[PDB]
């Protein structure tokens, strides 16, 4: 405020009468002084500025010198890492607590945000209010559910997906406010026992999530006025018909897996199936209107 | 640098011919990298020598608190206006402190030289909460041997070395696991103690809790509490009256009004002047 | 620096009717502080422009050791006067590495964009000393992923694990608390076993213990060690020799000198040589 | 003293921490100061500081790795032949044979001695005293009490404890 | 080496003939231009030399602003922090290996060395070799034996004073070569449980170390013919001659405390005594020549 203003104020009174210039002639050279550009275009040429010009350029150099649509990731974990690796091309946030995080995170193709998503400052810090979904995973499912409720507080019909470390918890951070609660210690705890005897199980799951596998598992809605609407699933032959497999059909928030031959197709359906692209297309057209 | 100008001022005075004004007057626009060019090396022999005089000379009242806690944070909230000082040893804590409106002091509140270093000597008040009543107490005692009659005021962390703390000079205690663990059990049935207690301490209510004292020769004095009517006729609640560094509460109906006595009351802030009228000269 | 450069060069274009040339060539000694003069403000419309432009302008074959322990340090001391590259994850670390005349690449052995960080593939050999078996293991594999025939020599903390060190890929697995724990109980009685092992390794001892290989067609092929009387011809002892990944310690008198054997022994640096001739085509 | 340091054939010392260690060396010199005492340095720097404090015989075993190391990046004979000698297994055991008052071999050359070829035990150095000489010159003196340092088989440190006695 | 070096070797020669400029013309200006500084007396005039101007203001500015007697006190701790106290006025160098116990040492009038004592290269990095006394007190006194070790393998007979923590190991660090000994919780137990039924003791020890007490406690030599040589510790009367008390006095490298009346005054003799300053002269007077 008055540091550098008072030896530019300094400058411009002892360069106006110690060397008979104007108010623009004075200032417009303590700005090249002590900036150290030094033009040139008003040097001392009396030695009653020259005494001034090395002080303007002690209290000048000095005084110039140091007075010179998106998806928000909560945690920054290898679960929530293996995810940003997945949103590569999406605009993300991720909001962690931990500064060094950032450059990971920044290589990682997503922006960082530091702070502590259990502080609701910080979650607004990265607009939780109105974003795609809020991917919450916490270093201990307290801090995980204490961050979910802080969201809420806010935009309290974001979609909310966490990831729960306890099993004995799953429900308190559904309770919290979470949407989807995803276990991965019970999933693989689970396919640990199940491939025991063989691998088959534990293959599928992490085999149909990795890209390489030419088949697909995608979800392909039932639009209004649907060629299948009021139509059996096994009327419909959906598997030979378009050669996707029909693993289950999501009924708003709930999922039948394998539905009864006896299904009957309402539209907004989601249907959840794994096929070659080319015939996810089948299923799209042997769908439509 | 006081060489290097003793340097420069000296090889721009024989080597260019110039006088003691003219080779200093360039010296510091070489070193300072302004370079004018009213004085350029016009002589191969002041050239060499601007080559080299351009790397050795171009390279060439208020209130403290200390501790800072979660409830000195919450206080600093409430004194915002009013000069504080934070003195505390973690240094990173400098930002929330500054921040939050007050001057930061790095220092270790048990240490005298820094209670010193945060002009302890001569402030309103200072407020103690360190992390241990150990080092509240010591921080007491420090603070003593200085300003030996500043207001002391401090929060004790066990109920056991209350006195303890006032003992070391702590003018008033407060304990907020003793008032928190009361209102928790007052609150099993329910809510209004506790909601009493929280809500008159801040500022939305529109009731607020004040002192107001009975000011020398007063309408009041020698008065009786219940011959006063003091609710009725300004509304404002009387909850107790403190005469010096006692607080009776809820005083007798014949309670008599010297004059110095401090009034503890509720009442809308309308209602808080009637009383101050009711009651001056 | 370029919306500076775009705006200094655009407001000194139209303000001080220069070119596009001239705009350009002065802004770059406005903003570097420079200010040679051969353009400064004429007009007070470019003038209150060379205030603006003087803030916005102003302001606007190798060797790869994995680990570093004071045993990959000791070898970091032998290896002074090749191409080295220390790869370890602490930071501070890096000073004494540097000074110990090896590259620093800071990173994590066990992690494979490190170790690539530091180009084990195609690297004279890999040494590996982390702090931990486990470690030390993870990052031999790791390697192994990359150049998986690069030579890797490895420290073992465990007796218990040498083989997994050797399972997991390394090629050569010292034990230094083996051979200090042996060395210990023969050091009991006298201290000569000891005191052989260290110095024969300490450059100090005149005798050196070196690999001698019988070349192709030599004169000592087919031969009797016995027959050879190499130590006698000269001088250089025998200790053992190497018929490929193993080594006969004290040959029978009975062994037969195929070429490629790795003579080892140890002697003066004179007679390493008569050992080198007395053993050529 | 609760474990009876005074008076035991030998000390052996590798404490946490070369101070530590160092401090552990002059307790038992405060005891029986001239028990035999073999310690273990972790630092280089401070291996005389270990024998300064009295140790007799100082192993520093990171030192031994580390050239091991530095040795075996071209092929692997040094640290093979230090950690086999060492080890059980081999055949070759390295002893320590001394040359007993009136020995066959007194003021003997150690090349007029032929002990190699009479014996097949390789000698690697001769201690005399507390010093080691390690391949010594073929002009040798085979004084008594001086010790022998070989490498060879079991049946064969025999024919040198033979061929060297009264 | 050849980093700025190649910049002004670039800049010297297209300043060269793009200006039309002798040798000494194109680097008295390449040394401007890199250094911000711009005197002016050769700017660009060609706008051949103007583009160059331009870009040997980038890799010119660039590449020239990144390219541009005594007591040694081993240990800092409260009693070698209390003994610098003590030594103020004297050439003191305090080697710690703590960074941030600089400032302290230095606000408390002595030199820093930042080091550990136990490595030699640090000793060194002191000039312990060569110091009126070395003074250790180091954190562990295993650690402090080892930082004795490594002075005695320098100068093998400088004065070696250190603190013992345990009283187990007061010899060891004699041992290990400390001259002095001082073990502070042996001489604070033993004023504690002196001190119980009176204080006078505790007193005394604290009183007669502190510069206030009007009499202090001195060592007075008897220097050769003295004219107490061979004299009775009795017959000289020295109490009542001199008023200075004698407490003990000291044959070499042991103190005779209160020796036996009939004690005999060799010369070399330490006398021990607390007194007043005015008398410890008496005593030197009336020991003299
Ligand atoms: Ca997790
Ligand atoms: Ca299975
Ligand atoms: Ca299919
Ligand atoms: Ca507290
Ligand atoms: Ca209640
Ligand atoms: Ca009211
Ligand atoms: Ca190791
Ligand atoms: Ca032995
Ligand atoms: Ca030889
Ligand atoms: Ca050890
Ligand atoms: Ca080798
Ligand atoms: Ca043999
Ligand atoms: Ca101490
Ligand atoms: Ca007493
Ligand atoms: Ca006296």
């Amino acid at each position: 405020l008055l540091l550098v203003l008072a030896v530019i104020i300094y400058g411009t009174a002892g360069f106006h009468f110690i060397e008979g210039e104007s108010w623009t002639v004075s200032l417009y050279w303590t700005f090249v002084t002590i900036a150290t550009v030094g033009y040139g275009d008003y040097s001392p040429s009396t030695p009653l500025g020259m005494y001034f010009t090395v002080t303007l350029i002690v209290l000048g150099i000095a005084t110039f010198a140091v007075a010179v649509r998106h998806v928000v990731i909560c945690g920054w974990s290898e679960s929530t890492l293996e995810c940003l690796r997945e949103l590569r091309g999406s605009e993300v946030f991720v909001l962690a607590e931990d500064e060094n995080v950032r450059k990971k995170v920044l290589r990682s193709g997503a922006n960082f945000v530091h702070g502590d998503p259990t502080r609701v400052s910080d979650l607004e810090k990265a607009n939780v209010r109105g974003a795609r979904a809020v991917i919450v995973d916490l270093e201990s499912d307290s801090e995980t559910i204490h961050c979910i409720l802080g969201i809420r507080k806010i935009d309290e019909s974001v979609r909310i997906i966490a990831e729960a470390e306890r099993y004995e918890n799953i429900e308190q951070l559904r309770m919290a406010g979470a949407d989807q609660v995803i276990s991965p210690f019970v999933i693989s705890g689970r396919l640990m026992s199940r491939s025991i005897d063989d691998g088959y199980e534990a293959m599928f799951v992490q085999d149909v999530l990795a890209e390489e596998s030419t088949r697909r598992m995608v979800e392909v809605p039932i639009p209004e006025g649907s060629k299948l609407e009021g139509v059996s699933v096994l009327d419909a032959d959906i598997h030979d018909v378009t050669g996707v497999i029909i693993i289950g059909v999501g009924r708003g928030d709930e999922l039948i897996i394998d539905p009864p031959r006896d299904y009957s197709f309402r539209a907004g359906d989601i249907i959840l199936g794994i096929g070659k692209p080319e015939e996810i297309e089948r299923l799209k057209n042997y769908i439509s209107a």
